[PDB]
């Protein structure tokens, strides 16, 4: 028989690391904003495929985002980690999200990360010294691409980065476990490090958002002590890991690019506008648009029904070429405004513009200082995360012109 569905699997791998998979591309191709496919457990459910429905639903507050929802989309077995938790904000809807959020909007202000632009250049050309003197070659993620997000949040969030050995290892085990047993075991060793971080700062007040929320919102009984571990454990695990991989693949996109990389280093006014294009083509955390209906849905003539999962993939919405023209080709030139690989609405990325920041920071310090910069081994030999998590490598071998 044929083996044609009308809901295909989901979600797909990425072959190459600036495209789209091939099951993601007919999704795109399609006509209408919804497609039926089916998750790993054989459940059935919506993928937003354009732009403007994806905007339009991420707006619309008949969209749930409660993980613990039994009809929430879970993609993989390692997501029932997650549900099985206490939700920090991003799993909470109105009015209780707001609240929650409130409590940590002061770190991530614009003046905030204006004003955190002498310390983040001191962090990365740090790392940039201790990288170029052990000498080609060297593995980008392990020495740079991880530990620089990792230090500026660490000294944001007040956790101690003498212990960055422990918690990148646990972030890991977490965001690329495969089954949910060593999810559940990296998200406990996460947790137990934290509530005796929790402990620390109520005998003495630590500095960092963890140390205002202990000594203010915890001691007035406005925040569980459980609800404080999810909300640091989110906040610790975004600032790691999600800079970390656009790092790594803006490098990878870049260098097959050269073309355009040569352009940006030639007038880095085009910085700015490069990462939001970057920003838009790359698109690492397009599962991050899980939700589930609480009530009918029209959209286009297709009908939503209430208890429907809903996965809005910002990856797909933002290679919508009613939008931007040729979206499959990265151009720094672009304006790539209005992209979704931040998302929308009121769960619109807290630290959207710290990852900016970062990412400007690094752009121009990696073409200032090893302009030289290739990678040590064919693009194709690299290994691609699985499309259940965040997109990115593990490893990327990079080599240049050395001397001392
Ligand atoms: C660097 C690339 C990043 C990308 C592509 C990205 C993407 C996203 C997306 C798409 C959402 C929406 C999730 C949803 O609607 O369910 C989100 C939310 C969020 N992100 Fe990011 N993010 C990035 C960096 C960061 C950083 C550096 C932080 C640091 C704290 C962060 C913290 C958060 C938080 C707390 C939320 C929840 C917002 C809310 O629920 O109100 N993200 N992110
Ligand atoms: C293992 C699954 C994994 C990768 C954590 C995940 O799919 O997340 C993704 C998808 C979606 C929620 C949005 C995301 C954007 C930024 C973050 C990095 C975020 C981590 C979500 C957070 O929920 C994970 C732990 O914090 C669990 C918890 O706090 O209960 C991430």
């Amino acid at each position: 028989t044929p083996q044609t569905t009308d809901a295909p699997a989901f979600p797909s791998n990425r072959s190459c690391p600036y495209q789209l998979p091939d099951g993601y591309a007919q999704l795109r191709d399609t006509p209408g904003p919804l497609h039926r496919v089916t998750l790993y457990d054989g459940r059935q459910a919506w993928v937003v495929t354009k732009h403007e429905a994806a905007r339009k639903l991420l707006g619309d507050p008949r969209l749930s985002s409660n993980r613990t929802d039994d009809n929430f989309p879970a993609t993989s077995p390692a997501f029932e980690a997650v549900r099985e938790s206490p939700q920090a904000f991003i799993g909470l809807d109105p009015p209780e999200h707001g609240t929650r959020r409130r409590m940590t909007i002061s770190e991530f202000t614009v003046k905030r990360i204006k004003g955190m632009r002498p310390e983040v250049e001191e962090v990365v050309h740090g790392f940039l010294d201790e990288m170029l003197a052990a000498g080609p070659t060297a593995d980008l993620v392990s020495q740079f691409a991880l530990p620089v997000p990792s230090m500026v949040i660490c000294r944001l969030l007040g956790v101690p980065y003498a212990d960055h050995e422990f918690f990148q290892d646990a972030s890991k085990r977490l965001v690329q476990s495969t089954d949910a047993q060593s999810a559940l075991t990296a998200r406990n060793d996460l947790a137990g490090y934290l509530d005796g971080l929790i402990t620390q700062f109520q005998t003495e007040p630590g500095a960092g958002l963890v140390g205002a929320l202990v000594a203010d919102q915890l001691a007035n009984g406005e925040i569980d002590r459980e609800e404080l571990i999810s909300t640091a454990m989110l906040l610790l695990i975004a600032g790691h890991e999600t800079t970390a991989s656009m790092t790594s693949l803006s490098v990878i996109t870049l260098l097959d690019h050269p073309e355009q990389y040569a352009a940006l280093r030639a007038d880095r006014s085009l910085v700015p506008g490069a990462v939001e294009e970057l920003l838009r083509y790359l698109a690492i955390a397009d599962i991050a648009g899980g939700r589930v209906a609480t009530a009918d849905i029209e959209v286009e003539g297709q009908l939503i029904r209430a208890g429907e999962g809903v996965i809005v993939v910002n990856s797909i919405a933002n290679r919508d070429g009613t939008v931007y023209e040729d979206p499959d080709a990265l151009d720094i030139h672009r304006s790539a405004r209005h992209h979704l690989a931040f998302g929308f609405g009121v769960h619109q990325c807290l630290g959207q513009n710290l990852a900016r920041l970062e990412l400007e920071v690094i752009l121009n310090a990696l073409m200032d200082r090893v302009p030289t910069l290739r990678l040590a081994v064919p693009v194709e030999q690299l290994v691609l995360r699985p499309g259940t998590t965040i997109q990115g490598v593990n490893e990327l071998p990079v080599t240049w012109h050395h001397h001392h």
